[PDB]
């Protein structure tokens, strides 16, 4: 039971098609420069069941 989607960051609510300035952690750019939420943030990948990467959430 995965429960995700893809979207735009809220906590920064700028909409990005291409991994263009913001690389896959924390997005700390402009509006995103301030809060994300977690390192995965809800992405479509972890869908697959650990297909691609594992889950929409790492350990520490
Ligand atoms: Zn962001």
């Amino acid at each position: 039971w995965i429960a995700a989607n893809t979207k735009e960051c809220p906590k920064c609510h700028v909409t990005i098609e291409k991994d263009g300035g913001c690389n896959h952690m924390v997005c700390r750019n402009q509006n995103c420069k301030a809060e994300f939420c977690w390192v995965c943030l809800g992405p479509w990948e972890p869908h697959g069941s650990a297909w691609y990467n594992c889950n929409r959430y790492n350990e520490f």
